[PDB]
């Protein structure tokens, strides 16, 4: 009798939301509005993600630009730091910066102006160095000195040296070329939603640090934002027009319906659940069962709610970036990112409503947990392999040099990739240490494919072949699915 | 009595042509017209891609030429598109090209002409364009103002700038230096059945949108095919003779008998079809079976169906060509490239006929719907990653830019391919990216190699294994298999 | 009684030599001398391959040195083939191989010197070309005419052009530098098997076939191999002393003798083989049978013979190099490649006599059969693929332009490589191929990867399982192994 | 009654520590330590590695700004080691070394200065040697000659040669430039434990060994590290201060504890075998059994004794090196780098302490022996292809050279590396050698692809099968576990 009514909730909590319609005609709003989240975070990444491409397509234009027009012998990707080797060379590449940038006019190409005005010339050395190593003596304050000094652009008196800089090369850490710029996008100008001016603040690090005789040379831009007073296309006065802002605000509203029912479901399911264990203990002095209480909650919402907060805190930085017209664009991004790869998971979860597909994504699950425990073991030899050829390999092989670096290589070689390089870029200076070099990564790479992939093989294949014999034979006893039948 | 004709007809349809001649003595002339047009439409491909390959190669070797004359500063491969950072250069780059063509006779080497005759000019820049960032402000007129200008080849008075070439480069968004040359395969004297002069028609664009301060170089020659009028080899008069002509209409011929003989015999197939359902139904009130409704359609004539459509249409546009000497070999080559695709396949049809080639492609059709299945499980998985990772990690990577370039690269990690590049490409310019990027790195590649490749190796394993099953102690009941036995 | 006999003829037969004596004391000499013969080989194999390898590299430095002293602008690797594309270039690297020639003496290193002596000129054009494509006419004949000339090397007074060099460029298919120059090698005075003196034969070839504008240009040297007359070392007189040559006759001696003994064994298997049949037969009225035939006759034997034979050929061969001192070595190597590759499977006969290796061995061969069938069949899909993809994106891909790269390039994506390459280098010039690029690929490399590697593991795995379930319950019958039991 | 005192002792041996705590109550001293000495010789590793990270990447960039300081015309790359193919450049690069060798206070960036004081060059050439190769003749006294010359570095009057430097060209093996400076690293003041000051011995070789008209160049530097006279810091004097051999020695501590009580369990399992087996003979006559006396040996204990030997040996000669300031780390390294390795396999013994971790294990485990010998086979299958390989394609082809480079290469072949540039380096200037390149490749990459990966995974899919039938059905029978049950 009342054996029945638990029957009835728990079969509609079991049955499908679309076999929760063809049976008792339940309206399956959930199903409704979590399409309406998927495709809705999705459209959100796309037209961001576009828009971030165009900022920073024209960000990388234009580095590479000043890179070409104030760095002198610049080389496209000599690992993008340069580095020079004789004290001539350094005068001669800021003496070759400098007039590129009082000529900037004269020279470039696009529409690059000033701040409206000074060219930042800053050393930093030491207060106190005095080094002698013919006498193996050195005498030091490491407490940084800093000198500097202003070219105003409109000074082409001095263009032999003419400016006052003079070094000492023993004492030094940095010199610093600081300096600003101004620009405009025109693809822009097509899109209302972006503002139109960029501001470029421009270093050149002349790095003495690490004294080898070698310093490193580097140029950075640290760009700011601004939204133009006004701008006229034709004769029609045009400012810059948001829209997408009410758009992150329909997500925010969505994503947080689904919340808030996801986490009524998940309620009703351990109310529910309780219920279940209150009223089977009651009536038979039957309830020790664990695993029936974990088959009442449901991971997928869970996935959900992670989802629905990264979707809401990434929407409400990304308005405040569009607000405060800010170009730093990374928590966002990765937030939404996260967001989005858990939503289209969910779609996994509305796939699962199929006898074979639910057959496969069962067999994932089930491997799960075994794959993670082996990946444990294969993880502890191969933190083995990571510090025997950190140490080892290290000073003799342009790989290895850091753990990190690493363990990237063995991973690689775990799967195919780039091994004759690996072989050969190695040092023969050391015989012993190669020989040691040839053992480690035939060893290496035998044994984590011959022997440890051919597992995982073994394993998913032993899973696949168990559910299969349940989906014919049946599944094991639950004690649960014996009340339903 | 009746039921005896049935089986008759019936196993008259399900035995191999082969062994309808062994038995009843029918002579197979659908396999030798097949076979006629294996080897046919193969030879088709190889004489139609020979003549492609000697032409293509004759147009890249000439436009490498003409980037080497014409280009100052080409580099190999500068992803044959090299920029340009300066005023002067631009300057000097266009004096180049124009004194490199006017000396066209004296420098070069081949048997290069012009049109008998002008060299043009076309500046494309704002018809208004006024832009001023240092005051944060710009009006523009997006409708494009076009110059001109045009060299007399017989002009050596000019060759200290000469002619009156003068820029802004505040507004421009193009120049353009268009001529035509003509010159002569001698490759092809040998083959009367190619056209042997050829057309170039140059255009080489210095191009300056996307304002970043880097204009785009790009050479382009876009050519037309021409019939000499006459042309003589030791005395002896000669034009060009086509005979491949003949043997597209052959091909046309062949492919055109195999549709009319493939869709009488589905058009047999469905009335013996009908006839079964209805005298089945008729005799013991039992037809409501589909799987042997689909087992008497054969879908391999379907593909030489669609395989005879595309040689027919590939090959009136072949003749269309060859008939008015176009240059634009796109889609003929597509269809008749999938036809011959097709058609080998049809070759598979004729290995069937052994029970060992037909327990391994029974084995590879009974596997490829499950295959597709967890294809779209792994695709969603996979666009999770491919979103994520191109919000994250496209401005910090060279891949990842765009969406296309991401799925290539997850791809081939999938394959193994280019992880350390991967993995050592990234920027450390920001350390929370970088982070993430590993997380997703090693996670997706592991989660996809150690787990799913896996997983596709289990299905293909368990349908060989159940097939094999079969074809030991026999396939399931279909009720078709038991009235013929 | 007499039935005893035969199963004692058999079991003696059918015994591992090393039981055939720990039994019978049998003294196994023919183990012995295979033995011998697998070592010999061996070092045979390695002794004239490091001489090989000494010459090579004697060769090879030396031909790149006279292409850094004799080509212009030549550069490490442009495909050891770097082109021109101007006339003045022409010239100027003709006359720098003339002057590099006449002051090899002065500007060069090496112990190179002259035949003691002239500098060949060689133009190569045509005898009438007349080609006017501004016309669209042209006047042939293609029969060859050729020029000459030589500049004595003791001619210092030519050094504005001295040589009478002129040019047409409209006529014209190679120029050739032709002459000989004369080294030592040092390395091989420390070895006296080796001649000591070598002879280059030099020719430059600036070839203008295949009209293009783009003049290849190589460097080719064909040498001699020559003995000098005699030659000092701190006073002693020494000449070239030959010992290799007892060896290769101890070679083809000791192959000789395994050549007749495994015939001998061979033909024993067949008098035994048909003494079975016959007696079988007479006995029962019972013989159709066939695999027992084969089971007396040993593949392995017969790799020995083809192994036997093709050493002492290729030991033949090298002793008539070694004698009369020539430089091509090509045919030896091959066989003798082959030979020791067959000589080593031996040992994998040395390795079945136990039963585990046996399992394994036994396994590779059940499943090899039908893995050359599944080989067939996907080579079906594959030369589909490859002529698909030959015609379609021969002219847009840098792969595809010949069948073989083809089939190179689908061959390394079935097994892993170089996809974002193929994926990248991809002209996007025209969209639709571009498109039916990705089908193809995505679709080749899926199908391949996911669904046919596995049906190998499959196919393999499952031949694994049969023969391990007839190491433990027995193989199949016979009716040979039942007469022995 | 005696018998239960066995089983007592047994299960005593065979229960876990952490069970034989739960039960009885024994401390597990044993655990703890060994833990102490994972973490420890961890530590080791990570602080002895970082150390030497600093000062290889201080070694590398000196030795790297030395080649761009004194080798002219050197390139990031060139194997590090660039040619020269004349004799003007041979004089104007020992030129520039030497003057940029006295300028090197003027010219250069770091703290590089002298011995406190000469430059020595130094020819090496033959004592008699008289060459005619225009006669096929020559003498030769392999005996070696010697010549030097010492430049002070306070003679700036030289800097048209100056120096008395005339070379032969004919007779000469090398030249050397030798000298010595003295630098300090500046990143190690804030580290006491690292010797500041760093002696450099730098060596140019011009190698005119292995005469090919091809001179070598390439540039040593033997270092000596030096620990300071004295050092200060803002007026605070500081020298050089050690802590790290206290931790060593404390390392030695715990590695020789874990020595002393391994080898007593280890004793203590063998008296107790040895037990077991008399006991069990003296009992029921009943004692042939071997493998349970191998499951009384316990091998990770072994790995124990191995690791703790290595681990003690390299802190002595760490010890020897930190306390003689010697730079030579190449021992130590392997010794600490194997010992780590077989530690965090000792995390492996720590945990098989649970079932299904177990059934993994004692997959590989059970797989190792059978993977072992078909490695053998396939080996020899590898070996042929080797020598093969090597003897036909060494002279035509980049890799193939060494038996070396032909394994590694084959070995990436099987894992799928680099195919493409494999089938793309041949050569073609002979045909026959280019087929047999390709049946060879083909039939290789094919052979241990298709077949031979395929049958790892089929070995150790079915080991995986049979544990799992074991941890389900029951071990098999010993005799031992009957006795304990
Ligand atoms: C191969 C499959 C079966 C499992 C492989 C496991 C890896 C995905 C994980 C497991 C633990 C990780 C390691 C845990 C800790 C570190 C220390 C970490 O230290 C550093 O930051 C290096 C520089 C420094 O020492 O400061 C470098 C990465 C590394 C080796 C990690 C590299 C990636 C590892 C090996
Ligand atoms: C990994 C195996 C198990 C299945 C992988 C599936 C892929 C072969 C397919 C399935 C769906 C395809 C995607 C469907 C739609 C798009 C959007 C498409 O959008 C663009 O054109 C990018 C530029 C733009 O946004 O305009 C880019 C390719 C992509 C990601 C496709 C890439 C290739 C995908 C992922
Ligand atoms: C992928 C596995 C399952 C089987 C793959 C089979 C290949 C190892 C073989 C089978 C047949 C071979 C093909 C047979 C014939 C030719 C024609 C041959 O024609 C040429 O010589 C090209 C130049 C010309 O047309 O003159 C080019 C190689 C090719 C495609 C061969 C390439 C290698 C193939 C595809
Ligand atoms: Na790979
Ligand atoms: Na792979
Ligand atoms: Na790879």
């Amino acid at each position: 009798l009342l054996e029945d009514q638990m029957r009835r909730k728990l079969k509609f909590f079991f049955m499908n939301p679309c076999e929760k319609f063809w049976a008792r005609g339940r309206k399956p709003w959930k199903l409704a509005i979590q399409i309406l989240k998927i495709a809705m975070v999705t459209i959100q990444l796309v037209l961001f993600g576009l828009s971030n491409q165009m900022v920073v397509a024209f960000k990388e234009e234009n580095t590479v630009a000043f890179k070409h027009l104030f760095l002198k012998g610049y080389i496209d990707r000599m690992d993008d730091t340069y580095a020079v080797y004789t004290q001539s060379d350094v005068y001669d590449q800021i003496i070759f910066a400098v007039n590129q940038y009082l000529q900037l006019y004269q020279v470039s190409v696009g529409n690059h102006a000033y701040e409206n005005s000074a060219m930042a010339i800053c050393q930093h050395f030491y207060k106190r160095g005095n080094i002698y190593p013919g006498n193996d003596t050195f005498d030091i304050d490491p407490e940084i000195e800093t000198d500097c000094f202003f070219v105003e652009p409109d000074e082409p008196f001095h263009i032999e040296n003419k400016l006052n800089l003079t070094l000492d090369f023993h004492r030094l850490l940095t010199v610093e070329l600081q300096f600003k710029l101004k620009a405009i996008n025109l693809q822009t100008v097509r899109h209302q939603e972006l503002p139109d001016c960029y501001d470029f603040t421009l270093t050149i690090t002349f790095d003495n640090k690490a004294h080898s005789g070698r310093i490193k040379i580097s140029l950075d831009n640290d760009i700011s934002i601004r939204e133009c007073k006004d701008w006229h296309v034709s004769g029609s006065i045009q400012k810059n027009t948001h829209n997408m802002m009410i758009f992150d605000a329909f997500v925010i509203l969505t994503c947080l319906v689904s919340l808030i029912l996801c986490i009524r479901s998940v309620i009703s399911g351990l109310q529910l659940q309780q219920e279940f264990v209150n009223f089977f203990l009651l009536h038979y002095k039957k309830d020790v069962s664990v695993s029936d209480q974990m088959e009442f909650v449901n991971g997928w919402y869970i996935m959900i709610i992670i989802s629905d907060i990264l979707t809401i805190i990434g929407s409400i930085l990304k308005m405040e970036i569009q607000a405060k017209s800010l170009t730093s664009y990374d928590v966002c991004s990765i937030l939404l990112g996260t967001s989005t790869m858990l939503v289209w998971l969910g779609v996994i979860r509305y796939l699962g409503f199929f006898a074979k597909y639910n057959l496969l994504i069962l067999t994932l699950q089930a491997a799960l947990p075994n794959v993670i425990r082996f990946c444990c073991c294969a993880a502890m030899i191969y933190l083995g392999y990571c510090f025997c050829g950190w140490i080892v390999l290290g000073p003799y092989h342009n790989k290895f040099r850091s753990l990190n670096m690493v363990s990237e290589c063995l991973f690689s070689l775990i799967n195919g990739d780039d091994m004759f390089a690996t072989f050969a870029k190695m040092q023969q200076k050391s015989y012993l240490v190669w020989l040691f070099s040839r053992i480690y990564l035939y060893s290496f790479i035998s044994l984590f494919i011959y022997m440890i992939l051919s597992l995982f093989i073994a394993l998913i294949t032993d899973t696949y072949e168990t559910i299969k014999h349940y989906q014919q034979d049946g599944f094991p006893e639950t004690e649960l699915r014996t009340f339903i039948s």
